C-alpha cells in the first residue's frame, strides 16, 4: 500500500540510489550477485551465467523502470497499471516460465545492492520502506504476468 512517510523515504533515497547512472550500477550488482548465488536461475533469464553481457543490460533497464515507478508512487493506480503492462510482457521473456516465487529472493539482492551504494542512508526505515515498495512493484508485475 505504502504510507505517505514510506513514499517520502523511497522518493528521497532514490535520488542517492539513482546517482548519475540512473541506478545502472545497482542493477548490475543486483543481478550479478543473484545469478552467482542461484546458478539455476540463469536459464529462467535466458543468460549463460552471471557474466553474460545481458545481466548488466537488464540491470540498467530494471532500475530505470523502478525510477519511473518511484516518480508515480503518489498515484497507486497509475504505478500498478504500468507495472502490470511490464508484467504482461514477461509472459514472453527468458524461458517463458517466470514464476512469482522468484521475485522474493531477487528483492533481497536489490536491497543489498542499494545499501552497498548508499551505505548508512539505507537505514532501518529506508529498508522497510523499500521492502514495502518492492512488494507493491513486483506484486503488480506478477499480476500482469498471471493475467
Ligand atoms: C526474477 C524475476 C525476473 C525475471 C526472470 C525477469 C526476466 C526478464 C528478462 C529475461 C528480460 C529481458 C527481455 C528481452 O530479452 O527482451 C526482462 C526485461 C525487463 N524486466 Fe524483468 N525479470 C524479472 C524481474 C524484474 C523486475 C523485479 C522488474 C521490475 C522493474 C523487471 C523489469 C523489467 C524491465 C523494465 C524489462 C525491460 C523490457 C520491458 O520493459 O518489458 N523485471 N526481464
Amino acid at each position: 500500500g505504502l504510507s505517505a512517510a514510506q513514499r517520502q523515504v523511497v522518493a528521497s533515497t532514490w535520488k542517492d540510489i539513482a546517482g548519475s547512472d540512473n541506478g545502472a550500477g545497482v542493477g548490475k550488482e543486483c543481478f550479478t550477485k543473484f545469478l552467482s548465488a542461484h546458478h539455476d536461475m540463469a536459464a529462467v533469464f535466458g543468460f549463460s551465467g552471471a557474466s553474460d553481457p545481458g545481466v548488466a543490460d537488464l540491470g540498467a533497464k530494471v532500475l530505470a523502470q523502478i525510477g519511473v515507478a518511484v516518480s508515480h508512487l503518489g498515484d497507486e493506480g497509475k504505478m500498478v497499471a504500468e507495472m502490470k503492462a511490464v508484467g504482461v510482457r514477461h509472459k514472453g521473456y527468458g524461458n517463458k516460465h517466470i514464476k512469482a516465487e522468484y521475485f522474493e529472493p531477487l528483492g533481497a539482492s536489490l536491497l543489498s545492492a542499494m545499501e552497498h551504494r548508499i551505505g548508512g542512508k539505507m537505514n532501518a526505515a529506508a529498508k522497510d520502506a523499500w521492502a514495502a515498495a518492492y512488494a507493491d512493484i513486483s506484486g503488480a508485475l506478477i499480476s500482469g504476468l498471471q493475467s
